[PDB]
């Protein structure tokens, strides 16, 4: 079994949007359209903007799950690594198994699949504040793509899904994320790859 990955605005033309961070050797966060690739530090915070034409109704949720890019791990579950599931840095809601995070929001939910084993996060979508045109959710991934055990230098992707309350598809996006030290010098460093 494998998670959809195909893009999906859906009714409400649900998609995602980026910050324009640059590639500074001190940037903790930073995204490739290029690529369609987020770069980021361990455990720093992920803004992810949320855009829609119209408003979804209300009990609309938006969930965050981690998938292995490659088909031969597709159907591997994504986890922490021996070493991050033990290391006691729980945010106290946070399974410390679980690979992605949400930051600062008390009404997020943490799924760990019963058939399927897979890990997410799921939080309830609130209209942006007033004189803004999209809501922004901070995710924080907990292991390097590195970590041995884990990710083990495989890269992931992350889907977020707009869900109806009973988690009925309504929308789909994603992309691919690279945990890693020097987000700024290896998003350079892939995008000369492309350009080349
Ligand atoms: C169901 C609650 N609700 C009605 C009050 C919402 N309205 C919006 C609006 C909007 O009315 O403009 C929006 O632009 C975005 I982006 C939203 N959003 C939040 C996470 C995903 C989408 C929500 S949630
Ligand atoms: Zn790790």
């Amino acid at each position: 079994s494998v998670p959809s990955q195909k893009t999906y605005q859906g009714s409400y033309g649900f998609r995602l949007g980026f910050l324009h961070s640059g590639t500074a050797k001190s940037v903790t966060c930073t995204y490739s359209p290029a690529l369609n690739k987020l770069f980021c530090q361990l455990a720093k915070t992920c803004p992810v903007q949320l855009w829609v034409d119209s408003t979804p109704p209300p009990g609309t949720r938006v969930r965050a799950m981690a998938i292995y890019k490659q088909s031969q791990h597709m159907t591997e579950v994504v986890r922490r690594c021996p070493h991050h599931e033990r290391c006691s840095d729980s945010d106290g809601l946070a399974p410390p198994q679980h690979l992605i995070r949400v930051e600062g929001n008390l009404r997020a939910e943490y799924l760990d699949d019963r058939n399927t084993f897979r890990h997410s996060v799921v939080v309830p979508c609130e209209p942006p504040e007033v004189g803004s045109d999209c809501t922004t959710i901070h995710y924080n991934y907990m292991c390097y793509s590195s970590c041995m055990g884990g990710m083990n230098r495989r890269p992931i992707l992350t889907i977020i899904t707009l869900e109806d309350s009973s988690g009925n598809l309504l929308g789909r996006d994603s992309f691919e994320v690279r945990v890693c030290a020097c987000p700024g010098r290896d998003r350079r460093t892939e995008e000369e790859n492309l350009r080349k």
